[PDB]
């Protein structure tokens, strides 16, 4: 998959892209030399604890276009607004290894975090890596840099085979933490880069991005190896963290730059930690504006106390036997049928098991839209539309243009497995009809 | 309701005509002066027995227009095929009385009996009333009839009552089998017809059906009573059977004309193990005809034998236990799981006792139809269809015209209670889409 | 005339009604065995009175369809719903004798009182006639019910005899109260009603409207006949108002069931004054609105309370002299001569008597829209519209798209008597005006 | 070239294709962790013995997009049926090697064999590689499986490395049948896949398609190598022919999994024999069609008799000396010039010898077209068309919107060697031609 | 970037090219059995002199189309005069 950022001469320029799982966007931006490929370890865990992974092929590098324009973190994040634009991307993360680590900063910085909920730093360029007067810290001088230029114009394909000796300490990690093969795809993927993009990469790892960090609004993590021999952790990650104090800080003890593979678990753990936290937050913030939905529909008084208690249990994953809880709301006096098929939709949907229980008919009698063929027509016509969308707020806009008859027989249609859409969708449907019941009252 | 059947100067000429109940369609043709309600006591027991109650007023009488033209068997005839055409009956049976087992006969002669499974006859006017050389078995001679006529013409209200009283035999059977106000009922009836079909009816009576009878090609029935003062058993029935000695015969005990009323439960009776000996004959047809259409979908083997002898099975009424039966074709090798979907289907909806199964995953799978919207779509609106349906045959035709991808689903919809419809729609919807599948093998 | 209220097979279910008279809608709904035309001596009243009358026959009685189907209190209600929905009916009146009693209390606990201003009930079903261990106020058991439909299906003709004579008291009215042609009309009646629907009436009679009672929202009337053979005053009426203390309750001394015909006077009576109270009751729920409108432009303090003061006597119905009313207006201090216009105007449309007083020139100038001919083109415009209004909501709604000079000019025009409308139209156009005046302030 | 087969969040998911050569097509389906490209040896054979081959690579392998989804037989069959679809492949012979070889038996049992004229399985994983107790012939129990899965997860890579070594056999192979470089494209290539599809593969491979093999409908081979240490010959072809008899069946002595390399020779020996056969019986069936349209302009006789049978010979290939059958037709009575041409084209197409016989004047005459300019320009036009066709059916197809006498023309200029065209493209037009000439008779 | 040359039974033929720098139009055509690719060298000094580089693969190599028809020199110029056309290079 491609998108589009630019033109050159009389051809255009298209970033290679991938877009895999369901919820929550994390979007993985690599370093030099490689791909969106190398985030492969990170990317399967990701997509096992439940995230929709987003990688792409920085300009130069990988199967995006090749041009010998554009080598700078403005265009570099310019770049990356694109695809964050193309795609809409609502309330994502960003995640940056080492080079991919200035396009997180200098996006943040200049666009702000209107998208963006989390940022995370691993193997950072960051403060400065340029050694001034006025930048002591700084981990080598200008002519250092100059000459890494002038080794990859000289022999890149020789030169790749040294650079990746010390970005995974082969000395000490190869036929122990990565084989002899997993180096060799390295080679291979870094040989297929630009031959341009190789040697102007470099020239763009010196950019100070000192006044980028007061910028950074979001929670944020930053993730260095104590062996990084690319990128010392005394000139980068430990004076970045002081920098930014309210940064996440992590250690990897004797890690190499090339962590993500060498150091996978203890990379993947962190990532995974703080994305849970994020993931339970983000579960209370639609799990809390679900219920408020739900309950607007039920009449004030001491059962409305224990649904509520019921809803909040099951949304805190005290995993309920759903049998239970279905037998007890279809015994309810005074509850309405209609709001007893909309709870026992919403119970189905968010207890952990399930435990293989056949549907129930007092819900799929509630949810059928009156058996009406109109009903179900505009119910077909919206269950459409709601396949499309990836948020609570979309889905819910556009079920709101529909009558309460047709989002019932609609929820009918997914609560029978005859369509099927994300819960965070069917959540946003289940709301807008809960809204539109709520309003006729 | 009415159906149109002509034209007169400016008007139309519009048969009134009832339509009750479902099953196999049963079409009553009432007798001279009364309507298509003085069947009621025959109407609510075939209602009761499981049967479609067609009735229609004969035109000049009860709520149908009253012209001064088409007093004759052949446009009686014509008149009810224009019924039988307009409502599309196949399978019908044609149940006549008096003056109503003219048509039957007139019509089975010229239009022949493609949409008729049998035929009844009571009180009848076969095989002709005229008494001539030719005819000396005829019940009167010419100069009586023309009495007849001019008895309407001077006093037709008059008239009423004194035929009331030969037609029920109320000498006998007022305040025993028939009440005083049954008896205005009947009279308040025929004051209601036109004054010009009274005294035209009569004149159709001596019509000719001798050569009608070698026509009758289906079963028949021929019911008389033997105290019948209007229709003498001896020069009708009596010389009907010689003539079609084939038809099932049976004599009412001292009934008068008016049978219908004062021996409801004799005639009725005799005809009741008619009606639902049709209904069952129907269903055994009906039912091989579904058991052939779900058979041509499996494979030939040992396992289309099982299933074969199951349907069988249910349809006869023996099988029963539909958990059992269900789990042995969930784990069923070989069968395909659409076919298991079908056959899941099928079962559910003949087995007598579903009892408190919930539906089955194993089926909703399926059938719903890989969650395709335009496939939904289009399942919709073959349901929106198959709603005004209530034939077999109807129901299966439309659904031809319907892709097997929306016709499965279109069963899913049905099948998870989202849409309903009557048994043997649902039935014409399997087998269209059984046919679809087996054809495209 | 007919109302289409559903299907059955091939024919649709058509409901016969008439709709008499102009005024405020008075919806009656009669009961077993007759049909719409049984109320015709309260009908004559209300015509008489000044109201719009509106009569329809139950499906399955009088001229309306005889379905085999919906014989049961929700589709009866249902049926009365489309009847009201079709002819857009507001602020009406529900009526029911007997039978009916059982759709107006289903109605208004199901669809609530949107379109309803009041009920009455008349020899009530209500709450319970079941005789159970829950229901010991019930009238009978199970079997007698079950008796009465066995006697129906076995001659309904003969059984209405029977019934007319406890219906209507014959061994005491016969001759008296009631005519003999009267009670013969009454038996034509049922004996034209479907024969499938006088048998399955009777299973509805038992509904239990323990339920429904407490979702009546509106003034009610129940009345009943002490002399009621067929549903006891105590197992009925008494045991009602007990479950509605806030009924206004009329028992008729000694008056059978049928009571609309023997003690129509006694009916009527009670009817007029109850409905002719309901009207004052919605005049006086409008003055208040009216009174914080025009409050609304008057500046604060003692003056503001002496006028508040005056149109709260005015409108509570104390007679005032308009001549003394209007003097003390015209010579007060501080008030805008517009401000007295419109007060001058409100007194003279509010005030009981205006004692043939001729039109005040102070009124007149204030309300002339200054002469101006664009003003009087908008407010001929706007009276256009006004005189197609009949609610004060949907004028006041209009009359606020025109500018202040166009709603007084129109005033004017209505004060002069050059245009006219009805009063609770009147009242929103002076507070469309009122509310622009002070809106502006 | 991409075919797209579906969606994954914001992007589509395309396969990459190939497609090369004329005739009848050839569908290559690769095994794991290959691509389309693995087929070379076999393409280049095929390409030569005159078929049109076609490559593609399944989801997440080769050039096709990687999605983490869809890893199934079901989608992998549905994936082919979208290519067959798009291409509308007619008469096409399918060939599976290793996990391919699923595809093809699930295609065949799902969607029929109505494009399909012949099945190969090389290598084959049929009838069900798990060893389970009702399947006791399985190569390997279920923890086996779940192994593979693991060992690729933890480095792909490396994994590569030891996959290839037994999937050809290398320490028997290597520098013998199989170069180091061969076998260093191959680890490339699997390199190159996707790495969730890597880990989600062998999960597919103990698919039981024991229930899709009774579907197998059209003539079919089964081939495997002796020496298989990937796929025991024992658990798999043995018992694949079991369940198979009428299978054609070849064992390759002590070849490898890997066979189309390391013996490429003995493979496309096998495959062109069989495939050969399968091509004659296709031209069989392309000579009834084009016979059957030849002999509908020839009016029915015993000429129409000899003709039909000259035709046959010569398509059975026994009738060869042109120079007797030209003079033969030249001299025919009766037959009309026109028809003469167009069988003398016929016989010098599909003659094998046609020697150095010199173009014959009287099939000149009749094809020209008496030299009207306007007439020549539509040949011509047609002639730019049909020159971009390959099939028999898109040649008739265009052809058909030519008028005869244009048509006539056009088989002229090609019979003058005045433009070039395929021979099934030439057969189409010689077909629409004889269709509109007998069509206009 | 590609640029379609031709038609190849339901395929199309597309060659691989590329367009880099400003100035004078320089077409570089490689060699057996490379790409455009191998020109990396050339295309750099090329680029810093100030000259536009114009690269693409032969059909059958590099990232250009595969087809089993159109090897010979004629096919070959007219694939090249495709490109030139295409581009409208001029001088």
């Amino acid at each position: 998959p491609f998108i589009t950022v630019g033109q050159e001469n009389s051809t255009s320029i298209d970033l290679y892209y991938e877009d895999h799982g369901t919820g929550t966007p994390v979007v993985l931006i690599h370093g030099f030399p490689l791909s969106g490929h190398s985030w492969e370890r990170q990317s399967a865990a990701l997509l096992d604890a439940g995230a929709r992974v987003i990688t792409y092929d920085r300009r130069g590098f990988g199967q995006s276009s090749q041009p010998t324009t554009g080598y700078d973190y403005d265009t570099f994040a310019a770049d990356l607004n694109t695809v964050l634009e193309t795609l809409d991307l609502q309330d994502a993360v960003l995640v940056g290894f080492s080079m991919g680590t200035g396009e997180v900063a200098r996006y943040v910085s200049s666009y702000g975090t209107a998208r963006i909920a989390a940022v995370a730093f691993l193997a950072s360029l960051e403060p400065f890596l340029l050694k001034t007067d006025d930048n002591p810290d700084g981990a080598a001088p200008q002519e250092f840099f100059d000459g890494i230029v002038a080794a990859v114009k000289a022999d890149r394909y020789a030169f790749y085979t040294g650079f990746f000796n010390d970005f995974y300490n082969l000395d000490e990690n190869l036929g122990t933490r990565i084989s002899e093969e997993a180096v060799r795809n390295s080679w291979n993927t870094a040989a297929s880069g630009g031959f341009f993009a190789a040697a102007a990469a470099p020239t763009t790892w010196y950019t100070d991005f000192r006044a980028d960090i007061p910028r950074i609004d979001v929670p944020a993590l930053i993730l260095h190896g104590t062996g990084d021999r690319t990128l010392p952790i005394e000139n980068t990650a430990r004076v970045f963290h002081k920098a930014l104090p309210s940064a996440e800080y992590v250690e990897v003890e004797g890690a190499p730059h090339g962590l993500l593979w060498t150091h996978a678990e203890e990379v993947n753990t962190a990532l995974l930690a703080f994305l849970a936290k994020a993931q339970e937050a983000q579960k209370q913030k639609l799990l809390t504006e679900v219920e408020t939905y739900v309950l607007s529909i039920i009449p004030s008084g001491p059962l409305k106390a224990e649904i509520a208690q019921r809803l909040e249990d099951v949304f805190a994953g005290k995993n309920t036997d759903l049998e239970v809880l279905m037998e007890w709301l279809k015994t309810r006096p005074i509850l309405s049928p209609l709001t007893k098929g909309i709870l026992g939709f919403v119970f189905t949907l968010t207890v952990p098991s399930e435990r293989g229980l056949q549907r129930r008919r007092f819900v799929q009698n509630a949810l059928n839209g009156n058996g009406d063929p109109n009903n179900m027509d505009k119910a077909v016509k919206l269950y459409r539309k709601l396949k499309r969308e990836i948020t609570f707020h979309g889905a819910k806009e556009i079920s709101l243009s529909y009558s309460a008859g047709a989002l019932a027989s609609c929820m009918g249609l997914i609560y029978n497995r005859m369509g099927a859409v994300t819960t965070e969708v069917a959540f946003g449907l289940v709301c807008a009809t809960c809204e539109q019941i709520a309003d006729s009252q």
